[PDB]
């Protein structure tokens, strides 16, 4: 009878990591070396290789493997701390906690959530009392979601708050050289919504910039497309807002 | 700024895959130069030097994560021994040193049951019951000691108990009958090569050897694992002291 699986802990994953890609990086100048020659089973001889290195890649890569509870887990209390900060009731539910991602993904994608749940905490739901008067239900509820999903991760963050105004970004985006009222017409609702991941779409104010790559919006589709992956925007008045963060799957 | 998580932890059923992959990626180099003999080109050698490099720059750490401590196997030990103890009627005193010493994963599971065997062996035929004891001078209370530590680039499991001790005399008679020795021969020999019959195959029993299987319980079936890991083991028993089986396990 038998007792199982082992704990490692990250050097030895950094220093495994480290390894992987000098192995990759070797692999490439060897085939870059014998690319003139044309030899048939030299191919064969390297295309071998190809595939171990490929294959051992492909195990590591399942070592990496987490789930994303480790980054899910710190919100609630998060959630909870910047409702009643800012005055206001929501109930918050988290689904697919144990979705798992690539380790790297997991850390990066962190920072982006919290800052999708301030902004429905913050601009998206209503006081109580305005719910309460348009017929909404009392409490604002806020769903964080990640699934696997297709070969991709998808992860949503939706509140049933006051949504976006789209007129608004409009006006400003036409305020300042981007388009005219005969091209505001011919906009999507998602591609009018697409003018927030703008860098400092301005109502907001300038900032100094130190350290970082931004501030806002404009920073998390940023880290999204660092890890290859897309986002955008569902939204209408007075209903709610969904953002949309589709991650590749590998 | 980056955004922190924690420590991880994974199985062996993809991390001996590590191995697999990587113990056919050395071959996967060396067949690349073999085909490099045919047709005769040698200006590459210093990117396929970093491979050997890289390799076993791998291989050590990608193995040297897989070591885990021994008390995953030993801690289910102790009322494995107390209840089959009472059930040959023994008192045992069971003691463990060194749990904390660590080595591979894929050998704790295989290195169980010979570490078990050698346990039970230590309760039913190294310890004599208690009116046998206290009449030998000996104290009542018989005392079994399983041990663990690092020497060298070995680890080193010790089965220690005070008992009868092993008949040496029983054995090298009982050689004389199965005619591997006779007299002559057996005057000679030393503790070491009389104590080695006990992993001939046939030798400590009196039933199983012919049409039976390949796999059987016995003294000569716990030394092909050991070496199945590439590692040795070896007996020393003075008589009424007792007897201590000793394991060695590699490292790199
Ligand atoms: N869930 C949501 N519902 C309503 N409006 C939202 C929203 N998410 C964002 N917005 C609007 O988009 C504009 C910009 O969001 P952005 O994320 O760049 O702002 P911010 O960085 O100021 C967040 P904070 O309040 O956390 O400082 C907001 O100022 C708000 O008017
Ligand atoms: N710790 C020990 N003390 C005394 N005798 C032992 C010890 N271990 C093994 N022996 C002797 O070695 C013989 C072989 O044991 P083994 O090969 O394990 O199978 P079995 O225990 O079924 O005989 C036993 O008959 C026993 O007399």
């Amino acid at each position: 009878v038998i007792s199982q699986t082992v704990r490692v802990d990250i050097e030895k994953l950094d220093n495994l990591m480290d390894l992987m890609g000098e192995l990759v990086i070797a692999r490439s100048r060897i085939l870059e070396t014998l690319k003139k020659y044309n030899i048939k089973e030299l191919d064969e001889s390297l295309s071998h290789l190809s595939r171990i290195t490929l294959d051992l890649q492909n195990v590591v890569m399942k070592i990496r493997m987490v789930p994303i509870s480790f980054v899910f887990n710190r919100f609630p209390r998060m959630v909870r701390d910047l409702a009643k900060k800012m005055n206001k009731e929501v109930n918050f539910i988290m689904r697919g906690e144990d979705t798992e991602l690539d380790r790297t993904f997991v850390e990066e994608i962190g920072e982006p959530l919290l800052h999708l749940l301030r902004n429905a905490i913050d601009h998206g739901i209503e006081p109580k009392e305005e719910r309460i008067a348009k017929g909404k239900p009392p409490i604002g509820t806020l769903i964080l979601s990640a699934r696997h999903e297709g070969n991709n991760v998808v992860i949503e963050v939706e509140d049933d708050g006051r949504g976006i105004d789209k007129e608004k970004i409009i006006r400003k985006a036409i305020e300042k050289g981007l388009i005219d009222e005969s091209k505001a017409a011919t906009l999507s609702d998602q591609e009018i919504l697409n003018f927030l991941f703008v860098p400092g779409f301005s109502t907001k104010e300038k900032v100094s910039e130190v350290s970082g790559r931004g501030v806002g919006m404009d920073v998390v589709k940023n880290v999204v497309e660092s890890l290859n992956g897309s986002i955008s925007i569902e939204s209408e008045k007075d209903k709610g807002t969904k953002v949309t963060i589709r991650l590749p799957l590998t």
